[PDB]
């Protein structure tokens, strides 16, 4: 479903118990959950590994190479999707 121009989302100054991505304000999964790859902080911290892999990706940077420096304009942070 994709036909209206609203959704549910969570918003906080602290550890929220339904956190949300910055890109498309879903509440973590099963499969997909949330997590911060960087310290722009709040609210706009969260992602989906999907939603991040496609963020990086309209950055134009290839993630895959040891010739990038791949990370944030927010925070300026190193942006982090594996450990
Ligand atoms: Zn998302
Ligand atoms: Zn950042």
């Amino acid at each position: 479903v994709a036909n209206e121009e609203t959704d549910t989302a969570t918003f906080n100054d602290d550890a929220p118990s339904g956190a949300t991505c910055r890109i498309c304000r879903g509440e973590a999964t099963e499969d997909n959950p949330l997590f911060h790859p960087c310290k722009c902080r709040g609210s706009i911290k969260y992602m989906h590994e999907s939603c991040l892999l496609e963020w990086v990706a309209s950055k134009n940077i290839d993630i895959s190479k040891p010739g990038a420096d791949v990370k944030c304009d927010i925070c300026h942070y190193p942006i982090q999707f594996k450990t």
